[PDB]
């Protein structure tokens, strides 16, 4: 049947009847910044045909802009909590469709860290193992899988502008080699999301590195915690994510090639879609070459997406908001030519499905 959730048939997804191909990105701050700045980045997907926004849904502990969702464990904000409320909204009124991850695996917005902090626990890794942790995640999962967004009265569960739930942005358990702590932890918290919510796609959120056994010299395949392959063949996991980034990883945009082929491989393997959920390379006199390759590939291989960082828009003044971190995209550039080239084609890919 027909449905105006997105779901998945094989290794692609559906939406309304029609396969769902589609490029889109990745955005940080709607859940802090004005509703001019949100507005900018949504008309820039228009602009450049993208259907798709992940963004985060945890704002923990301290406040960014006087901002927040979670201050102390249980104690929900308005603040930050209105905002994506609004986000929410503002997707359903353009057509285009969010992801959300619950928590960081990163300190940037407060992360699995702090609640290492709030529970008093002796490191990062204990977020996945202890009790009182794990409670306090499924608490604030669950606050929101079932919050009214105030702009229309719809709880969050009964949306369909979001396309799917995200256990965490990056997960990983670096004192794990086994990979077993997160596909565990994993399994306990896509089963809890889809027992309350049962319209939604869930994924992990992870970067995709694979569990390659002994002691492989890329400490990436294995030494993070990450068993791609077996996180994406959970029950409840309904399509694989994986991320990008080959110079921070001492790779090439080459090797970038190989990851990119691999996953859709293993996706069309397990019979699941599998989404480059996070992209990026930084020699930008070289990216719009190498993002060209990279999406062509998702494109001729029949990967179901990608979603690039970082799409950023203006400012309240009416300036660009900066580069800070060497990954933004602006409307109009080159390098978002050569995306949103590759997203009409995604487009008119799902059109004739």
């Amino acid at each position: 049947m027909a449905s105006p959730f997105v779901e998945t048939a094989g290794t692609s997804f559906t939406l309304n009847g029609k396969e769902f191909y589609f490029a889109g990105t990745n955005n940080y701050y709607f859940h802090y910044k004005s509703k001019k700045m949100v507005d900018d980045v949504f008309e820039d997907m228009k602009a450049m045909n993208l259907k798709v926004i992940r963004i985060w849904g945890f704002l923990d502990g301290q406040p960014q802009e006087n901002t927040v969702m979670q201050p102390r464990p249980g104690i929900y904000d308005e603040s930050g909590f209105s905002k994506l409320d609004y986000a929410i909204y503002k997707a359903g009124q353009t057509g285009i469709k969010l992801v959300i991850p619950f928590v960081n695996n990163w300190d940037d917005f407060g992360g699995m860290n702090q609640y290492v902090r709030w529970f008093q626990a002796d490191g990062h890794d204990a977020f996945y193992t202890h009790p009182d942790i794990k409670e306090a995640y499924k608490n604030y999962v669950s606050y929101m899988l079932n919050r009214v967004n105030t702009y229309n009265g719809v709880k969050y569960k009964d949306d369909p502008a979001i396309m799917a739930w995200e256990l965490a942005n990056e997960p990983r358990v670096q004192s794990d080699r086994t990979g077993n702590t997160l596909v565990e932890w994993a399994d306990e918290m896509s089963e809890f999301i889809k027992s309350i919510d049962q319209n939604h796609l869930v994924a992990v959120g992870d970067e995709g590195f694979y569990h390659i056994e002994g002691h492989p010299d890329w400490h990436y395949n294995g030494g993070e915690g990450v068993d791609w392959k077996r996180l994406t063949a959970l029950k409840h996991i309904d399509y694989g994510t994986y991320h990008l980034y080959p110079d921070h990883w001492g790779k090439t945009a080459e090797w970038g090639n190989q990851w990119i082929t691999d996953h859709i491989c293993d996706g069309k393997e397990i019979g699941k879609p599998v989404v480059l959920e996070e992209y990026g390379y930084q020699d930008k006199s070289r990216r719009d070459y190498v993002y060209r390759t990279w999406l062509e590939l998702i494109e001729k291989q029949s990967g179901a997406g990608s979603q690039f960082w970082i799409l950023t828009g203006i400012q309240d003044d009416g300036t660009l908001y900066p580069d800070y971190d060497g990954f933004r995209i602006v409307y109009p550039s080159s390098a978002a030519s050569v995306i949103s080239e590759h997203a009409e084609r995604m487009n008119e890919k799902s059109a004739a499905s």
